[PDB]
């Protein structure tokens, strides 16, 4: 359907295009193919990434309006299809994942790129149950020359979406991604996400503010990783644990099955 490229079939769909398997006709090589019809901006932050835990780009294709941007594919399909609703995963699973998604989170950061999207849904698994954080539809600059930006935008998802990006006209890039990733956590020990948005309005986040983890989710969370996600979920950003302080908490170091 593309060159020497099969669609052999749909991996799902984002905000804008759908996601194919191609497989090679000669090679047999199958890749993940995304065609679309901003898009200048998402091609140059997918030529930046390279790690193990960031979905590669192997290039790009326009054939009239269709675009095609041709990444590496994630046989073990998404995080989201290994949560159980309600249950979660085994903790030694879910640290493993969190691991990995740290060290994802920390390149991006390190080459001045927030994700600003971070969800089950954009973190696949590889055929050795690797992560990978993809989909750089809404990433974006946030550090050029060793120098910083705040951001304007709301975007993300209002489940994972920290609570500055509702309440601050402008805000750190870093945080925001910090908080995402507390809420996955929420959802791999727990299965259940535990407010609609961090917002006044919202009982549950008031009822987390106010520290009742005799409620759900958090009474499914044991002690030593529920101890981080009262770091990680902490109203404000510049009070918010860091990724190198996440790096010296007590479950993040745990020995676990
Ligand atoms: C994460 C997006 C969102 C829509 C579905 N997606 C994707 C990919 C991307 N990109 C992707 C990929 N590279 N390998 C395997 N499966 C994939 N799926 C489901």
């Amino acid at each position: 359907f593309v060159e020497d490229w099969d669609l052999v079939q749909t991996l799902g769909e984002g905000a804008y295009g759908e996601v194919q398997l191609a497989v090679n006709r000669v090679t047999e090589e199958a890749v993940a193919v995304k065609i679309v019809d901003n898009i200048k901006k998402e091609i140059c932050i997918l030529k930046m990434l390279n790690h193990e835990n960031v979905i590669k780009f192997y290039g790009h294709r326009r054939e009239g309006n269709i675009q095609y941007l041709f990444m590496e594919l994630a046989s073990g399909g998404s995080l989201f299809d290994r949560i159980e609703p309600d249950i979660g995963m085994p903790e030694p699973d879910a640290q493993r994942f969190f691991h990995q998604l740290m060290a994802g989170v920390v390149y991006l950061h390190g080459i001045g790129i927030t994700h600003r999207d971070i969800k089950p849904h954009n973190l696949l698994l590889d055929e050795r149950d690797n992560l990978k954080i993809a989909d750089y539809s809404l990433a974006t600059v946030f550090r050029y020359n060793n120098r910083e930006r705040l951001l304007n935008k709301m975007c993300g998802t209002l489940p994972y979406v920290a609570p500055e990006l509702l309440k601050r006209r402008e805000f750190h890039a870093e945080p925001v991604d910090v908080w995402s990733c507390g809420i996955v956590l929420t959802a791999m020990l727990a299965g259940e996400l535990p407010w609609d948005q961090p917002s006044d309005s919202c009982q549950e986040y008031s009822d987390w503010k106010e520290k009742k983890t005799y409620l759900n989710p958090w009474k499914k969370i044991d002690s030593a990783p529920l101890a981080l996600l009262h770091k990680i979920l902490v109203e404000n950003p510049s009070a918010r644990i860091t990724i190198p302080d996440i790096k010296k908490d007590r479950w993040y170091n745990k020995p676990l099955k």
